[PDB]
């Protein structure tokens, strides 16, 4: 259905507490653990969450190097979707989106350090046979940082 | 100190957040007990920093996803001004300044492209220290996950 | 030879494409009779190429205005058959052979980011001469008429 | 939306007259199967609610002695209303047809049509330049012109 | 090798504007006797110093209003270099070109009548070539300065 | 305006390339006697049509075996575009500089003995000047066809 | 991994100042007993930390007045990085080779004697080579800095 | 004054700095005393600048090699603040006024990411002379040798 306003605030607190309780979620919304619980389940089912996930700390596991590479594909058949079957395969690589710009692709991986980069790029990225062209910066500092969507734009 | 146990935790964590532990404790071949205290070792220490429900943008009307590169004028206010202003604008999910000719990178979702619109032109570049801005488009979502790979571990 | 009287008739015609041979009898100072052969004189002629009704791209949902940089392939025939499809694809407006880094500049029109990602993904750049291609969107339209300026011609 | 206020004929209108927008309710009646009335009503209507919004002769700029076309880009300076004084200026050129404010490297791109290179020079140099607000400016000619349409696509209404 | 002194500096500096001049009006302007003078003016163009005497016509002046500068980059092959440069030497509307450092592989200095001439040109002739892979070209606005003039101070002492 | 007929041009393409013919030599292959030969040449010149006779020396033959094409930036200023104009035009070692389109606003022709003299120009002059935002310079390798000749083929 | 003792850090500062000291000399900059000084030396070369001891001669002494940054671009065909590679270290003109992240993929540092040398090298030799696509130089007006002495205080 | 043999002498203590004048007075035919004399005056003139040893960065814990392309703002003097103080950095072993784009270019060798983010962000931007840095990074070293070619002497 629609969400109203009370939709809206689970989705809010959720977005930033995803492992509260029914009833820690209802004592933050004025709702009844019941009537709450009924409104997630429908909010799950009707695709508005996708998943529940454990954010980790980079740095904690030894990831310190986090890459925005910018790679280019080859003007080839099927070059584009071995690419994509692959790099959907390579756990060093999070996030992967086809641009608009110079830029065809855009990948965002974590790696330990700038060896692990190196034998990444040279022996797998750029060993692909669709990948024409690589170009990767390095983020310096973590200005900001979150997985939750803006949602007033419901409201 | 992380040990294999302690890792098989986080891997199946990070996919499923919202896990009982009695759940948990079963897959990581733990009792409840033992398994809790681990799991609950690894968030004091700040290995898991946070369990977040993560929504579709589409869903929720948000269909287009920008990643701005923008650069900041040269000052000692400038990049913390807007460093303190990116934080206090929520269709901004990502900063991160970069290497390259690309001084900061931004993640932000919109309603759609009459929505950017107003962002750039009345937020983005209207503020002081941001003295360019350009922008591109997601088309498609190859692949997005929040789950850092752990293997360089064992 | 154009004379300011001619110059007079397109002006007010560029901008009123509906005009009657009355008020244009009035706004260039003539009669009727006369006024309509120079007119006449013009479609005939061939200063006059098309009168057309223009529309408003939100009015009929048409909300993202595009503008494609493309790079046409070094192909003997990649720059016939790219401008034979071009011309059948009802989504671009316009295409000019520019000088500079961009080979091709094309606007066009779409509903959303959408309609677009699947216009460039499985049409544009599917076309075999289509080597690259990298589009920027507009944000705001400042100024925008089909008049060309005729003060040179007095 | 216009799905809820148009339908095949209405569409039909709007197809005929962006290619031929200079004849009679009749001439066009004439050509989407109705008559001299109840087409009338249906026009009245497109353009009294903000879908025709103008009638236009198109003419050809060589024949007019208007044989270069550019496209230049110009970027804005970060004053304050320099993109309001410019934009302000740029809609008193009548060299300057079309101005947007488009994403990427560039600011603004602007279309314009002269008579010669010098011309040009002397816009670019003497007007374009000359205003406060422009920073930078960098322009390409038209070379060949493949399409060039005043039409929209209207299928997606359908 | 020959060695060129203030006298003989002169020589060229004064023809290099006024190519010309007479030998006796070269030889009052630089101070010399009319016989001596030429034969030096000969040794000059002797010792490969003086590569020609040109005249100099004004583009407006026949039509050519367009000047431009087209940024082209050669194919890979190994006869592409060849047989670009001597096509290049073949189209009378180029009149300069060189491999230059940078981005730019080629750089040409052609004149044409006007934009359409130019169109006519980069799309049937350019492109159409071989080893062309692609071209970039920027057009003059304004000459703020052109001599065919060396600077020759830095020979004296 | 004058009006060029084909013996004109004639005498135009002749001399760019031997610029220093005697009359007489002239009125040889243009097919004009010696007085009207004579006359038009001048015609010629007052017209406008030649701006001069000028001696072409050979760069490498006098130590000048360096060729620079600068990409220059001006500040945007309204003493500026004029400055620079006016001292552009006193640096001998600059032949040619032009105001052209693109993402350069000007382009210089320079000739120097060495990249160390180069260097000197560069930092100690064309950059020093208050007008000069930015400089990005590139060397010739290769001069593959170099003539001062207009072609004019486009008038017959 | 290491982590070395005040002085041992002490020790690479002053060889990587004046390598062809005797070890007398560095005792003395150092202030050991001139026996401890070949205990602390002897270790640091029985490693990998000094990897090699070399006289380095003022580029213009030697006639080599340009000194040119070339970044160049591989070939994305087959083992095109490794033939390269190998080509690349048979070139003496070229000193360094680094592969760098960005739009350039290879960075090389040379030297020439003029402008003329480098135009000989790269169009006879550099682009010639199969593997090269493309090829973009950049030449050095002034010298700001150049050691080759390594940082160590963050081993302190 | 720098003849055949002169030139054999350069080569080897290019690569051997530290060889023995027997050893060095050997490789390039000459009898010890001479040798000893040709060197000198190879040195009391300029040709040999400096005798160095080269150590091996991975073995002193800095991992990270990086080109920096400055540029330098348009001051009175930034050009020599500037030029001062990155002598003053230890950090930066080389830096270069090259043509092109670039007005700058620096060299130099860091522990880490971090380390390095600390310097530009700390140190190189906030040097009030520095307009804009991008910085490039070595994934892997081809060839380095401080020897110079000298076949062009022969
Ligand atoms: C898929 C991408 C390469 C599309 C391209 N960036 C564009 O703007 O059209
Ligand atoms: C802070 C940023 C301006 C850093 C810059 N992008 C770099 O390459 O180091
Ligand atoms: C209007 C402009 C300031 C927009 C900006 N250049 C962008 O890339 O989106
Ligand atoms: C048709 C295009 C490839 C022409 C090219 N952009 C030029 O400036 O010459
Ligand atoms: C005067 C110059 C700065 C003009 C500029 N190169 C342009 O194309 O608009
Ligand atoms: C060697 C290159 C292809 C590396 C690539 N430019 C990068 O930034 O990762
Ligand atoms: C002739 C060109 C291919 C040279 C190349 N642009 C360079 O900088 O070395
Ligand atoms: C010193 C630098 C700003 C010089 C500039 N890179 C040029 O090519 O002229
Ligand atoms: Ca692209
Ligand atoms: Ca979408
Ligand atoms: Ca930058
Ligand atoms: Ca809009
Ligand atoms: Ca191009
Ligand atoms: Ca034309
Ligand atoms: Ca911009
Ligand atoms: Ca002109
Ligand atoms: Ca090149
Ligand atoms: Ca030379
Ligand atoms: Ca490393």
């Amino acid at each position: 259905l629609t969400l109203d306003k009370t939709d809206i605030k689970i989705l809010q607190v959720l977005q930033e507490n995803g492992r509260l309780t029914n009833v820690e979620l209802s004592e933050r919304v004025a709702l009844s653990p019941s009537p709450c619980l009924r409104r997630l389940k429908q909010l799950e089912d009707a695709g508005i969450v996708r998943q529940y996930a454990a954010l980790l700390s980079p740095e904690s596991v030894n990831l310190g190097l986090q890459a925005f590479i910018r790679v280019s594909i080859r003007k080839a058949k099927d070059a584009r979707e071995d690419f994509a079957a692959s790099v959907r395969k390579w756990p060093e690589v999070l996030s992967c989106f086809a641009l608009t710009g110079e830029t065809d692709y855009l990948l965002q991986a974590f790696f330990t350090d700038m060896n692990a980069f190196s034998h990444f790029v040279l022996d797998t990225l750029l060993s692909h046979h669709g990948v024409q062209d690589a170009q990767s910066s390095f983020v310096l500092k973590e200005i900001k940082h979150t997985t939750s969507l803006p949602l007033n734009h419901l409201l």
